């Protein structure tokens, strides 16, 4: 079960909702927390949006206001742990002793090999301090460069051309948001920033930069200013991989946050899970599911008597003048599309089936229904089809089933 002392190692959103939850939940032996980043614990939504902005970090801090008693070793590395004598090695030389240990590590931005010395600035899109120094850069006219057809590349493509910035993007799949987005919400999205002024590269690659120049694998170039990298993450496991735990770029656990390793749980970033939607094993790194199974794996630690995690994945993407939402799979047997899909009316709704059965929903502008619908995909709903398509009240028909 729950031994004291708890130690987390990570400062993120899923360790602060973990440890607030821990507390709650009515725990109340010794908590400490250690992050190697040197900053109050913050949101990373907000640095490639408003934060680009007005730049005031202390509008997007973490409120820790839920988890009392707990100490925060802050600018803290922790180098190692050793699973046998239950302990942590600290970068500062101290040794923490644990119960229970949990490693919520988040990820960490991929690198981009071939820009390797590339004399002008380039910047991967992660911390705060990233945001800073990006933010730095981002004067009008000047030319960015971005690498990554992502949620963290076309949310600073919006961010950047909000702010009268010139921007050009580099993707190597054939679409955007090829990750976890319906085909048809990616054409739009596609469509929608080339209208806004982006130079979409698909199909393209970086191989290289020879002085404020980047080489393609088109055999063509591009000029930049600043490079932004958003190519994807990897788990920090290193220290899970040297004491011994199973995993393969992020911890493999349970749906009670359980590692190979006894005494030693997951969250976060940092885990492969299982997808409820798709059976299978794979990273689920949404901020909700940082928040939602931080709490779960802490409520059942302090109740063996709770559930396991079971919430569905989903999440939000701000572009520009495109409110996306995303929740469960992005295809299945058909996809149902409620409204217009224009780039002048931007307001529209996806459902994705599989049998029948809702299995993911996108909503463009329309925070409405995806509230109902993300009820009826929890319950696996096999609503009709054709009110399913036409101007019909989803709260209500969620509200029926
Ligand atoms: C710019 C940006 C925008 C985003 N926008 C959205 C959005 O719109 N919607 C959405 O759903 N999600 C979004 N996300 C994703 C969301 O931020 C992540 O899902 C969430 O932060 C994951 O939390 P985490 O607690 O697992 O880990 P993280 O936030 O990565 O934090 C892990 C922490 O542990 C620290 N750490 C690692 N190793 C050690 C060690 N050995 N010792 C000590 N400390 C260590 C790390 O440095 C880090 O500070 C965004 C992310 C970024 C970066
Ligand atoms: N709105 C959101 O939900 C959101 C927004 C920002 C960041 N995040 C989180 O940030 C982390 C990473 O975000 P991300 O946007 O960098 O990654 P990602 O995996 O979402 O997208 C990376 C994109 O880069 C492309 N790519 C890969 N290698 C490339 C190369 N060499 N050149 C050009 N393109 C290449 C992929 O095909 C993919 O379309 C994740 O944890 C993610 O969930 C989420």
């Amino acid at each position: 079960a729950l031994k004291a002392p708890v130690v987390v190692l990570g400062a993120g959103l899923a360790s602060v909702s973990f440890v607030a939850e821990l507390r709650q939940a009515g725990y109340q032996g010794l908590i400490t927390v250690v992050g190697d980043e040197a900053e109050r614990p913050y949101d990373r939504p907000p640095l490639s949006k408003d934060f680009m902005a007005h730049g005031d970090a202390e509008k997007i801090r973490l409120d820790c206001k839920r988890a009392p008693e707990v100490e925060w070793l802050l600018g803290v590395t922790a180098q190692s742990f050793d699973p046998q004598a239950h302990t942590v090695a600290l970068s500062d030389g101290r040794t923490l002793p644990y119960g229970t240990l949990v490693l919520a590590t988040g990820a960490a931005p991929r690198a981009l090999p071939t820009l390797q010395g590339a004399t002008m600035p380039v910047h991967t899109l992660r911390t705060l301090e990233d945001a800073r120094r990006i933010q730095a850069g981002l004067r009008p006219q000047s030319r960015l460069l971005i690498v990554g057809g992502g949620v963290i590349g076309l949310e600073l493509a919006a961010t950047a051309r909000t702010a009268g910035v010139h921007v050009s993007l580099v993707e190597t799949q054939p679409r955007l948001m090829s990750r976890a987005a319906p085909a048809t919400l990616a054409d739009f999205v596609a469509r929608y920033h080339a209208a806004q002024g982006v130079d979409l590269r698909f199909e393209r690659s970086v191989t290289g930069s020879v002085d404020g120049v980047v080489l393609l694998d088109d055999g063509t170039r591009i000029a930049a200013d600043m490079v932004v990298v958003g190519i994807g993450v990897l788990a920090n496991d290193a220290l899970a991989r040297a004491a011994g735990l199973a995993c393969d770029d992020g911890i493999f656990v349970d749906a009670y946050g359980r590692t190979t390793c006894p005494d030693v749980y997951a969250l976060g970033d940092v885990t492969r899970q299982r997808n409820p939607l798709s059976g299978r094993f794979e990273r689920i790194e949404t901020w909700s599911n940082a928040q939602n199974q931080g709490i779960a794996v802490a409520r059942h630690l302090v109740d063996p008597t709770a559930p396991g995690y079971a919430e569905l994945p989903w999440y939000w993407s701000d572009q520009g003048a495109l409110r996306i939402q995303v929740a469960g799979l992005a295809s299945g047997d058909e996809e149902i599309v409620r409204g217009e899909v224009s780039l002048d009316a931007p307001k529209f709704t996806l459902i994705e089936l599989q049998k029948g059965r809702i299995v993911g929903a996108t909503c463009v502008n329309n925070a409405r229904d995806f509230a109902p619908l993300r009820r009826l995909l929890a319950v696996g709903a096999k609503p009709d089809r054709a009110a399913l398509a036409d101007p019909a009240t989803d709260l209500r028909k969620l509200a029926a089933a």
